[PDB]
């Protein structure tokens, strides 16, 4: 790691702490993680398979350091995060031409992790990284107060063996607050995220549901709420839009769409890729 100039800390997350940083021998600009820990066998394994993971919307592992018992990552850097970029944009609203970019690109990189049996788990806008060029990248997933917004209502009703179905719902949540400017479910707790999900899309049973009142969470006691529309929900996103959003928010993971069928959804017929206005 004394390879490595660290220029500034540019976040937190679960498995460590990441810093901008520049590498002394090639002038490199990078991100640079440090792992939050001997480093196990079975860490070190998994975390070889993510460096051979490489796709445009997908950000890139260059380099895994196992020296001295610990462990560092060394990823691409990019300048900014979804979150500040909605943040920036609060007052216009993203342009529904770079929504429908954004989202279809990250379906795309989700296909592909998807393809190779790899799972996110953890999506969110501060996980999703920008460029100039109008590209957005997934970042901080693979080594499987924390945000529980995103969170597909399965974990929330404890399934240990979820699916990649799980990265759709959080998708399907991002997709909302872009168009809408306002988190769908900001719960502050699980039963606050599991209730607000129920409120907004009615308490789920076996009928929308097959098996959802076996599941380890799951209180009979729970209770029952009548779905709202989607036209209240997220105004004034246009029908092929709601279509494709109520089928990333599908109750039954089985029935969510996947990211494959949701890049042919009708909704991206008009897809181009614009380039955002960023202030770095
Ligand atoms: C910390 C939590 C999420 C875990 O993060 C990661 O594992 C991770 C992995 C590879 C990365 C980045 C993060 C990263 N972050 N870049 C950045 C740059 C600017 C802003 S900001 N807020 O708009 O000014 C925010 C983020 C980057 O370039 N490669």
């Amino acid at each position: 790691m004394e390879n490595f100039q660290k220029v500034e800390k540019i976040g937190e997350g679960t498995y460590g702490v990441v810093y901008k940083a520049r590498n002394k021998l090639t002038g490199e600009v990078v991100a640079l993680k440090k792992i939050r820990l001997g480093v196990p066998s079975t860490a070190i394994r998994e975390i070889s398979l993510l460096k051979e993971l490489n796709h445009p919307n997908i950000v890139k592992l260059l380099d895994v350091i196992h020296t001295e018992n610990k462990l560092y990552l060394v990823f691409e850097f990019l300048h900014q995060d979804l979150k500040k970029f909605m943040d920036a944009s609060a007052l216009t609203g993203i342009p529904l031409p770079l929504i429908k970019s954004y989202l279809f690109q990250l379906l795309q990189g989700l296909a592909f992790c998807h393809s190779h049996r790899v799972l996110h788990r953890d999506l969110k806008p501060q996980n999703l990284l920008i460029n100039t060029e109008g590209a957005i990248k997934l970042a901080d997933f693979g080594l499987a107060v924390v945000t529980l917004w995103y969170r597909a209502p399965e974990i929330l009703l404890g399934c240990k063996y979820y699916s990649t179905a799980v990265d759709i719902w959080s998708l399907g949540c991002i997709f909302a607050e872009m168009v809408t400017r306002r988190a769908l479910f900001p719960g502050d707790s699980e039963i606050d995220q599991l209730f607000r999900i129920f409120r907004t899309l009615g308490t789920p049973d076996e009928v929308v549901w097959p098996g959802v009142t076996s599941m380890p969470d799951y209180k009979p006691s729970f209770p029952k709420w009548a779905r709202q529309d989607f036209s209240k929900v997220v105004p004034p996103l246009d029908e092929d839009g709601r279509s494709l959003l109520s089928q990333m928010l599908h109750y039954d993971p089985n029935k969510r769409i996947s990211a494959k069928a949701a890049l042919a959804h009708p909704f991206f017929q008009d897809v181009t890729k614009p380039v955002p206005h960023l202030r770095l």
